[PDB]
């Protein structure tokens, strides 16, 4: 008997989307529970840390996006082939989290002038360093993976962030990242999920 | 193995790693650098931060990735993948509280510092105490997760020590027993006595 997975998050990509990509890529079925703010009022105090995403695995509850990505990544064979690769994959995931956190105001700014200003102010300090970093990791990789020789949670995380930034970065100047984003995006499971998934502002 | 930990001369985000080494009784080089040396070193780290771990010439960044690696090699991530993930959830949760406490830790004037803390008390510190008091009440053995000491215990212990002047554990008997129990464990106790005395 398969574990029953239920992911709870708002109706949005946000901090849940890498988890949704892991399920998509692994072709592992789960319930994609998207709640409203109002439903969240009641649910928040019964969660372990007062946040979403949350994962329910056959009656047992786990919080924290990167802990959930750890668990699923491990079960789905997306944490490399040894404990060193696993740790390097998780380091990347945690590094992208810092960038995600810096981008929160931008993601939620619906005024286009103000949103462009938020982004401008992060361009040199965070976005350009991100692109350079991951361009270089890939340049130094022989297989076009962020860590090791197969797809991992880190690939999905960097992929997801590139999609987040798609309208604001030019990947012609980062040919490794351009190739990578097309490769991950064409993977079965991922490709159908991107077409399928609810279109949300963030 | 040859482990080198690089961080500032401080507890900060390296100290749980230092506690893991202490508890496991595993030798490592505790490399503490100055702010000035860090200017030079920063671009050759993977992400532009410390802590960093060098394991026989290979480098790993991210305090929680280092914790995950060392924790796993030392048996401090529970007994299965579910325990491990619950342990790391606690670690990641406490990291949010650490981030919120950053201005407070770095403000040295006593009245400005107290004002920083009080504005976080009901919003963040009190919820933290209630949360971890309850996790312990749910444990039969007085561990945050599972039946054995883990990285989660070391993380909650370190944060409680960080807050030791500001926090009364009068109403949190579970946490008070816990803080005592962890601090008395072989290796931890000696490390706390030996370690360099720093403001942060
Ligand atoms: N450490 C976290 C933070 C999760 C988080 O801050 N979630 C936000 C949404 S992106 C949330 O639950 N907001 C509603 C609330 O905090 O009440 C994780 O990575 O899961
Ligand atoms: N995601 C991080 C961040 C580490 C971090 O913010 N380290 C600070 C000291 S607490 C630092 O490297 N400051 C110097 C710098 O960022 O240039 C981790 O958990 O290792």
């Amino acid at each position: 008997q398969m574990e029953k997975y239920t992911l709870t998050y708002f109706n949005g990509r946000g901090r849940a989307e890498v988890i949704r990509l892991l399920f998509a890529l692994a072709n592992v079925s789960y319930e994609d529970n998207r709640i409203t703010r109002d439903e969240w009022k009641y649910l928040k105090p019964r969660t372990p840390f007062g946040h979403v995403p949350m994962l329910n695995v056959s009656g047992n509850v786990l919080g924290e996006s990167h802990a959930i990505e750890l668990l699923l990544g491990g079960r789905f064979g997306l944490l490399g082939t040894n404990d060193w690769e696993e740790a390097k994959i998780m380091a990347v995931v945690l590094n992208i989290d810092e960038l995600f956190q810096k981008l929160i105001p931008w993601t939620h700014e619906k005024n286009t002038t103000k949103k462009a200003e938020l982004f401008r102010n992060l361009s040199e300090s965070d976005v350009m360093p991100f692109l350079g970093r991951y361009e270089k990791f890939l340049k130094e990789s022989t297989t076009g993976h962020i860590v090791g020789n197969k797809v991992s949670v880190a690939d999905l995380t960097v992929f997801n962030m590139l999609m987040t930034l798609d309208d604001e970065v030019k990947l012609e100047e980062y040919p490794q990242l351009a190739s990578f984003v097309n490769k991950i995006g064409q993977m079965p499971g991922i490709k159908e999920w991107i077409k399928k998934r609810p279109k949300t502002y963030f």
